[PDB]
């Protein structure tokens, strides 16, 4: 059977809301949807948002109000879903949801971001490794990976408009894209860069400067499978015409 998943940082789904989200959402028709930066508290959703017919949703909210927090609507519910790595100051900020499809467990993770200070680039480092490790055991025991979300990080040159300027900026540091070597090499797949090998593709692009417009962008989200699921993967997408945040939702499509 195909699978379609969606992953999206939505910058605050308030403000997607506004965009015609459940328009857009109602059309794709998607089988699962990942979400990252609700940023609003899901007791404070308009109704017709934590309720969308033909999907439960779950939602997991950071304990700062307007902050982070991530949500996901499916339309079969998993066996189980977690939220958190088992350390304490990374399962707190509403950042992860690990669901059980039986199938495969889904990662929807917003990594953080190492700006303004070296504490922040050491939480985003060591959040890296927490969940390195969290991947590990769990493919370890035989457990098929389905890994998106905000990365935070552009993996090499080519998925970045600017990276000379950006190398000693957080999102192209080479520190940042040396643990996208290892987290590949562990066993894992940018299941983008399965079937397209073009530049200029790109899931972020600043407000600021109306980047977009000129495609002034970076690549941050991502779809990861462990290599030994890949030939499972028939699709892997960016849905870039897709408007109203930051971000542009990407795409999976899997069999069976
Ligand atoms: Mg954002």
């Amino acid at each position: 059977a195909v699978l379609k998943i969606i992953s999206w940082n939505v910058n605050g789904l308030r403000a997607v809301h506004r965009k015609g989200f459940l328009k857009w959402f109602m059309e794709e028709k998607p089988d699962i949807l990942c979400l990252q930066e609700i940023k609003a508290a899901p007791e404070q959703l308009p109704r017709k948002l934590r309720h969308v017919e033909g999907y439960r949703s779950f939602f997991t909210p950071a304990e700062r109000k307007g902050y982070s927090g991530v949500a996901m609507y499916t339309k079969v519910p998993p066996s189980s879903l977690r939220e958190g790595f088992g350390v304490e100051r990374f399962d707190t900020e509403g950042r992860i949801q690990i669901a059980d499809f039986d199938d495969f467990l889904l990662y929807n993770i917003y990594f953080p971001n190492g700006k303004m200070s070296e504490e922040r680039l050491k939480y985003k480092l060591e959040f890296y490794d927490a969940f390195l490790e969290d991947v590990n055991r769990e493919r370890d025991s035989g457990r098929n990976v389905i890994i998106c979300g905000d990365f935070n990080t552009a993996h090499r040159e080519i998925d970045l408009a600017r990276p000379k300027e950006n190398s000693n900026v957080s999102g192209f540091l080479p520190v940042e894209r040396a643990w996208i070597d290892k987290f590949i090499e562990n066993g894992y797949v940018d299941t983008f860069r399965m079937f397209n090998s073009d530049p200029g593709q790109y899931t972020w692009w600043s407000y600021r400067t109306r980047a977009r417009e000129r495609n002034v962008g970076w690549r941050l989200d991502y779809f990861f499978v462990n290599e030994e699921f890949k030939g499972k993967v028939k699709r892997s997408w960016i849905l870039s015409d897709v408007m109203g945040s930051d971000h542009c939702p990407i795409g999976l499509e899997i069999e069976l």
